[PDB]
Formats: structure tokens, sequence, C-alpha cells
């Protein structure tokens, strides 16, 4: 599988500094040299290089506004660069705010793909109905075609253009989500598998129907945004909200092992792994791990084993 | 929901101190303020205060039968009082043995209520089958109209009725039972789902069956009484009789959920929680809030978010 | 059931000594003891005396072949001893080279077994395919018909005849093969569920599919070779190859239950159990008593409780 890596070492979204690094965590781990030993043709487009921003004044109670659109509308023209190369984009980085560059930026070479969001929340809080103000808990609204008029023009985001449907997403992995998260994903008609429609129908039928429901009318491009905190803390503690009672190794290896053999997906984001935030390093190590074995069984790494065409025994 | 919660500070039904601490410790933690967030009406009825048993001897093999008994007689005209108010009767208490007066006060005004068990064990010992004496191990074999001839009379149980029918209860979680226990159990033909059951199933199949078998022929209240350490010792480590290979967190968090939306939910038993049985601090911490937890999906409180019937963004 | 225990302290299959240890952990921790307390007839044949072997020179990559190679030979003929006298043969090792002895005699005297391979791995690399030369990742290799001619004439195996057909074994629970086994694997057709089929399924779907494959046609006795490794080092951590995301103790229990009920257990391997390979005591403790409990469970300990034919109450 041909791959194009993309660092995003951007942490704005969000309070907690340490996921900057995620990227330089990540390559130091060994990912790029792991997937060339795979069946992967790989090219590193590098860590983004994101500037200051002047004014970066908070716009009400939304904080970063304009570093953090600033930051994705460049990611954006990135990943557009990558899928015009023919590649399938792989966004490691920060916060998950960034998942608005990368998936409009991803939009624009295929309007038509559909969206994984493996997550233990929704992120779709808009600007008015944030809380915290933290936009890495708000990418969603402004991707939505649906919220196009009940989201304010917020200062960096001039650029966005709402590149997805209601109908082209599927969340997987909720279990803290806010009332105006809920009513908002209620009402939109949001296709969803909490923790507790996993824990119902297990994950096999989970992954057949999220890839039933994007996939039966027409195959087209998949993009999957993992925030690791969709994983159990017990596998991806190093990471700024984690939730108990998540997504278990096995089942993470197992969502990516099934979009990978779809053989459609054509983005990816791996996100929110603050090397900083282990209690131990061990912690940390784990992490680690588990999001590059995560994205290994993106591009074919397979539990089963794997091999090339040929004769072994010669 | 509306909800009656009753504190109930007793561990004489078994030997290790410091389940009598379970109310405070649970109250400690927010569990009245927790459940006003959410969508209920709480009204406290404090803790019971069980008096001193004179004679308290021990009848035979069976310990303190006069404290136990009376504790649970007590419980049940609380209990009793709290469906006439109606509402939810919620139970704070020690050990498992209280859970005699639970049921019992609440059959007293819904004689057709259905139990689900959530437990490692059987709890069904007889005071002729028990090897330990221990009254939080046979609670069941009190309240069953088949062994109605089959249990003596001990001193403190002389105004126990049998007000439940082996067809009307189910157990969830078993992993521990008792050759005599496995003996009754079998013989009279309870439906159970052992973790064998849990294992082979899968928790949505098993509740699925837990509430055809309980709910097919008609609606009925129905009453959880749910041990802590029913689930794995991994989430409820603070407890007396902890047994590994249990129910994890999401599956504990998955058959409250489904109770709740049955919408008979009438009588609640969270016992067995011991903040003095931990290895350390945060054993205990972890199985408050797991408890906690619990029983809050019991009452309302989703994975996949909440929120009431009303415009959010104006 | 009839049990006959064979002790087979050998190492040399692997690089880590410790292993050899596992009989005399296993022993201590009162296997024999709880076995007969169950409903069992147990008889110990000891352990078996692997004397010295000379020039136990490395053939080629291949190390300790004629002392590995012997090891098996002695054990084969020892099985075959007790599965003469009627007796389901048990047997408690070091590495799991020692498969080669186990199967072998028992084939010798049922030549119409079935193989169920509980492992992380598939221990099918040959004498040519193997990078390390370690005879326990190669046991396979040897007893496989469709591999005779594809293998080498190995120093201290001249006694093996491949006894069993690839359509005759089922693996469960791998997740860390090698690229030269996944093509023998996926070549000879043979049947298997990777964890991931584990996920997708469900234990209980992957138990009916492993017996109905191999017991359609025809019942027959059945051979458990159980790798300690094959469920997670959560459960298993004192073991020489520990791989994450393995089976669950749940899991591990679910699979020799089913095998018990069937009634066809016939030989059994409990292996890879390494006391000095523990991070501290308690792990070797969890490792060796959670071994003892799949033991346990291939012989008639149920979870949901276990009495025998007769009256209790009296
Ligand atoms: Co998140
Ligand atoms: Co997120
Ligand atoms: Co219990
Ligand atoms: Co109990
Ligand atoms: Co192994
Ligand atoms: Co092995």
């Amino acid at each position: 599988r041909t791959i194009g890596i993309i660092g995003a070492p951007f942490s704005k979204g969000q309070p907690r500094g340490g996921v900057e690094e995620g990227p330089t965590v990540l390559r130091k781990a060994g990912l790029l040299e792991k997937l060339k030993e795979q069946e992967c043709d790989v090219k590193d487009y590098g860590d983004l290089p994101f500037a200051d921003i002047p004014n970066d004044s908070p716009f009400q109670i939304v904080k970063n506004p304009r570093s953090v659109g600033k930051a994705s509308e460049q990611l954006a023209g990135k990943v557009a660069e990558v899928k015009k190369n023919g590649r399938i984009s792989l966004v490691l980085g920060g916060d998950h705010s960034l998942a608005i560059g990368s998936i409009s930026g991803h939009a624009r070479v295929h309007p038509d793909l559909g969206v994984i969001w493996v997550d233990a929340h929704t992120d779709i809080n808009t600007p008015l109905t944030t809380t915290s103000g933290n936009l890495h808990g708000q990418p969603v609204s402004f991707l939505l075609k649906e919220l196009k008029g009940k989201i304010p023009d917020v200062p960096g985001f001039s650029w966005v253009t709402p590149c997805i449907s209601a109908k082209d997403i599927v969340y997987i992995g909720l279990r803290d989500v806010d009332p105006g998260e809920h009513y908002i994903l209620k009402t939109l008609g949001i296709k969803y598998f909490s923790m507790t429609e996993v824990d119902r129908l297990g994950i096999g039928k989970v992954m057949e129907e999220t890839l039933s429901y994007l996939l039966g009318r027409k195959k087209r491009p998949i993009h999957l945004s993992f925030d690791v905190d969709g994983l159990d803390p017990s596998f991806t503690p190093a990471t700024g909200t984690p939730v108990v009672g998540g997504l278990t190794y096995r089942e993470g290896l197992y969502i990516t092992e099934e979009i990978y053999k779809t053989g459609l997906l054509s983005g990816l984001d791996i996100m929110e792994v603050n090397p900083s935030l282990g209690k131990t390093p061990e912690e940390v190590t784990r992490t680690v791990n588990t999001a590059v074995a995560i994205t290994l069984a993106c591009f074919g790494l397979a539990r089963e084993g794997n091999h090339k065409p040929i004769d072994y025994l010669n």
C-alpha cells in the first residue's frame, strides 16, 4: 500500500502540552521502518512547520482559534497534496482539532469519502455548545454540512467548507459524550456504536454494520480518524482525555485489519498521543507501541501472519 | 426516575469487617448528588440504625443469626415503606445477607417481582448446606418457596416468608459455586448464566435471554440484587470474596443500562462494598467509583450520552 | 475421568532456562490433589529422566537436535504406555518441542486423533524455515504428513513418523506467525482461528467451529496441546515468548470446559510454563495458578459448579 506521512506537531486544540511530540515519538519507535518492512511504499513529507499566530486571542470561549485554524488550514493543503500524488495520507499529530485540516484536505481530492471516527468522544461540540473552548473537542462540528449555519464564523477557519454529511460518518467507541453533543448526535441521525453497541453486538458485527452503512450504495474512499483515547487507558494511558471501559487492544487491531481489507483506506489520522502524560515511562512506551501496532494493521499487518506471492521453500 | 435511598451499614452476615461502611463511602463519593444531576428525584431515608442483639449466639454453624435476621427484618419494613411511597428502593449496604430484607420487603408491595442476581456466587446455601455459617452466602435459600421445608427455623428469621419462586430469579456471573449450591441450582431448574454462558453467548444475548425469561408471559417489577464481586476483582477489588475471571466493567454497565431501559427496575441492591479491603487506597477508590457508575446506569446514565426533551441550540 | 500424569522437565527446545521446572511448580501447586478432589482417578508416572546426549552438536541452525529428539522419543514411549493403560495422557513439561513426543506417542495407540493447538504461535517452522533454530518453534513441522519431504533428516528424530494430516489440526489464538509459517499455514489449508477470528466470531462460535471441523465426519480422540503463551501475558506472564492481545482467562477456561464436555479428550499438554521468567513472585504464582485452572477444567471443573449423582440434603 502506497503511503504519504505527514507530521502534525500541534497541541493548541487542547490544554495539555506534550501532544506536539506525537510525530517524533512515533517516528522514534520506528514507524517508517516498520511500514517499509511491511507491504508498503512510504514517503515522508516531514513535519508541518506551524508558525506563530500573532493576535492568537480567544474568540469568546474558543481558545487559540487562529493557531488551530491556521494549523488545520496548512495540514489540509498538505494532505490534498499527498492525495494528488496517489498516496494514502498518514497524519501523525497532536490534538484531534487537526482532523479539520486532514478531512477537509482529503475531501478536496476525494469528495465522496466516508469517515470512521474511533474515539471515546464525539468531538462534535460547536463553538456555541462547548463548555471548555478547546477545539480538539469540536472538529466534527466544522466539517458537517448539517451544521452549516449553527456555527459562528471563528477567526482562523474562514477557509473551512463543511465537506461531509451526517450520513457519511460513523463513530465507534463513544463513552463520554456531552448533553449538547448527544442532542446533535441523535438529532442529525448520525450512525454510531457506543461502547454499549460494541458490548451488545461484538466488534465483528460492529465493523460489519459500520462498513455496510458507509459502502452499501457504492464503494468510496475511507478516512479513518483515530483518537488513541478510543481505546481503554490500560493500553493507551499517555493521552489527554482517557476514559475507562474502552476498546481493548484486540478490538483496536480488529477495527484496523477490517478497514485494511476493504482496500478502500484513503486517509488516516493517529491523534492525541501525548508522551508527556504517562504516570511512568512504561505507560508512554505502551501507548506508543499500541499506536504503532494500530497503524501497521491499517496497512496490512495481520495477526494470522503475512507473506508475499512466491515459493518460500524454494 | 423516582428513587428512595436506604443505607444498610451491616456486616454480620460475613466475617470481614469494613462492609458496614459501604453506605458512607458511596454517599461520600457523591451518589445522591450524581443521581440528582441525572434524570432523578432522590429522597434519602437515611441509614437504618441497627441495634444490639443480646443473646446473638450462633445457631449451630450459623453465625449472628439474630443480628442478621433482625437487620433484614428492619430493612424489609423500610423498603416496603419506600415502595408504598411510589419509589424505587435503593439499598446501599454491607454484606448480601441483607437481600433477605430488601427482597422480602419489596415483595410485600409487589409480590410479582422478578429477581436478577449479579454475583460470582449463588448465595443459596441453606443453614444445612453451608460450611461456613455466614449468612451472606445463604440469602437466596430463605427467599425461595421451593426450599420452604428444607430450611430450619433459625433464630431471628421467624418473620421470613419465602416470597419468590425458583422460576422468578436469574443469576448472572457465577464462577464459584459450592457442590451443595450446584445441586439445588440444577435441581430447582433455576435460570442462570455462569461466566461460561456469558463467554459463549455474549452479554447482549445473556441480557436478552434474562429479560425474556422473566418478562415473557407478562411485565412485572424487577429487583436487581448486585453483589460487587460479580465483577472481576480488577474493577472491584475492595470486597470480601473476590473471584477472578468475572464480569468486565463494560459488561457490568451493559447489564444495568439494559435493565434501565426495560422501564421496570423497581428495587436495587448495591452490596458487598468493603472500603477496608483494598491492597491500596486506589483499589478502594476504583471499587467505589465502579459501584457508583453501575448505580447511575440503573437510573438512566448512558454511555452514548444523555439529554432532556427540548432545543439546546436555542 | 481417568488420568495418567507424565512430567517432562526439558527446556532444550528453546534458549530460556527455567521451563524444566514446569512439572515441579505445577505439582507443587497441588495439581494431583486438586484432580483427585475433582471427578478423577489419577496415576503419576513420575518425571521422565532425560539423560545426557554426548555429541549434542547443532545441526546447521538447529540447536540441541539430539537432546530434543531423544527427549520426545522417550516421552512418546511413555505416552503410548499410558494410552495403553486406558488413561488420558497428561504431559506437564518444559518447551513445546515435547509435543513431538506427546502426539507421536498418542497417535500410536489412537492414530485417528484430532489436534487442538492453543498457542500465540504456529510452531510450524521447519529446520529449513526457522531463523532461530529452536525446536519448540518447529514441533508441528515434524508431525505433519504433508511436510514429509520438506524436512531434512535431523539428528535425533530418525524415530519420527509424521502421524497427523493438515486437516486433523486446528489452531486457536495465533498472533505472532513468521512469514515462512504463514506460507505453510495457508498453503496446506490448515484450519485456524487467529485472535482476529476469535475477535470476529467470539470464543463460543470459535469452539463450535473447531469441534465441528474435527469431529464432523466421525468422533475421534482429541489431543489438546496447550502452550500457556496462547493466553495474554496478563494471565500467564511467566513464559518464554509472551505476546500481547491474547486469550483472556475466561476464554482459556471456556476452551477447556468445551473440550471436556465432548467426552473425547484423550491427550493433554500443558507447556511453556517457566517459573524463572516472572518479573515478580506474583507473576509466577499467577501463571501457575492459571495453568492449573486450565487443566482442572479439561477434566470436569465447571464454573457453574459441580456435584456427583445423589441426594445432598439427605
Ligand atoms: Co477522545
Ligand atoms: Co478526539
Ligand atoms: Co459474591
Ligand atoms: Co452475594
Ligand atoms: Co507459543
Ligand atoms: Co508453542
